[PDB]
């Protein structure tokens, strides 16, 4: 085609990030009469999240997946998107990233800085906790192995609560949880489901404790060869599939309890009041590393009112 366009992502095919990557590359397709065709790369084939932004500001790929709460690698306040429990639901994701001078000055960083064009914001699913024995309290996180994405937040998640982080990428997951060598990961249902994490973990514990938004991204490099018609074409698809990849989250959130008991996966509810009250500290040395930019993120946030 004439614009013979890249989609790279760590999700893999049979995941929500997927299936609406799918509708918007058809959209796309369709709208611009041919001239753009846009290619999947999933499964970090290309690379995690982190490598992907970089070839998003190379230009050596034309658009990815990114989490709000990612751009803390750039700008550190950016991490109260992930401080676990500061973000109570989607509508506060939404009106944090678009409706706070914080975000606002976010999304033009990521365009001047970062060479990114934010097109669209989805939901990408609450995190919860699985594992290979019962997680009744906070007690059975202590020494629980852990894994986590090579993410700040994630791992102040995991040491917060007593539990002993292990990083690793996304793809070698599945492989550690079958072996043993670690106990845990902590993931969004959906994640769960698309990844078979409920083959090798006979447990999961509603933690409810990291809310993920999905970022359509495109690259400036990309993004300003195109002519502004067929640059609405793309922003106007991704915004229709962010509407989808969200509703794909919120459906499988009330869905997938049946699924996974049908799997033989048994579900606890610990009381997460302790969870919560492990987080203190990390709030404050949040506060402390981050100093004023971060204090005044979080007051704009926990401003939102979470009810629509
Ligand atoms: O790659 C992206 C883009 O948002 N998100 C990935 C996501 C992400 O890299 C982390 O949440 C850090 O922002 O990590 C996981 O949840 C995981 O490795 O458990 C996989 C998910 O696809």
């Amino acid at each position: 085609a004439d614009y013979d366009l890249k989609f790279g992502m760590n999700a893999g095919t049979s995941s929500n990030e997927y299936k609406a990557a799918e509708m918007f590359a058809k959209e796309v397709k369709e709208k611009s009469q041919g001239k753009i065709e846009i290619s999947l790369y999933p499964s970090s084939q290309l690379g995690d999240d982190r490598a992907m932004l970089k070839q998003l500001k190379d230009g050596s790929l034309d658009f990815t997946f990114a989490e709000s709460a990612r751009f803390q690698l750039f700008y550190p306040e950016a991490a109260v998107f992930a401080l676990p429990y500061v973000i109570s639901n989607y509508n506060v994701a939404q009106k944090a990233l678009f409706d706070t001078e914080f975000g606002k000055d976010l999304i033009k960083k990521m365009d001047k800085d970062l060479g990114v064009t934010l097109l669209s914001q989805a939901y990408n699913g609450t995190r919860q906790t699985t594992s290979n024995r019962a997680i009744n309290s906070i007690a059975d996180m202590k020494g629980l192995k852990l894994r986590v994405p090579n993410a700040a937040t994630n791992l102040a998640y995991a040491k917060y609560v007593g539990a002993s982080p292990t990083p690793m990428a996304f793809s070698e997951v599945y492989l550690a949880l079958q072996t043993n060598a670690v106990d845990g990961q902590e993931n969004p249902l959906a994640a769960v489901q698309a990844q078979k994490f409920y083959e090798v973990q006979k447990f999961l514990a509603m933690t409810n404790h990291i809310l993920n938004d999905q970022l359509y991204l495109v690259s400036n490099e990309t993004y300003k060869e195109l002519p502004e018609d067929l640059q609405k074409v793309v922003k106007d698809a991704a915004e229709n599939a962010a509407k989808y990849h969200t509703k794909l989250f919120v459906d499988g959130e009330k869905d997938l309890v049946t699924f996974f008991e049908k799997q033989g996966v048994k579900i606890t509810h610990p009381d997460l009041v302790p969870f919560k009250e492990s987080m203190k500290p990390y709030y404050a040395e949040f506060v402390k590393q981050t100093g004023q930019k971060g204090e005044s993120a979080l007051k704009q946030i926990e401003a939102i009112n979470p009810h629509h």
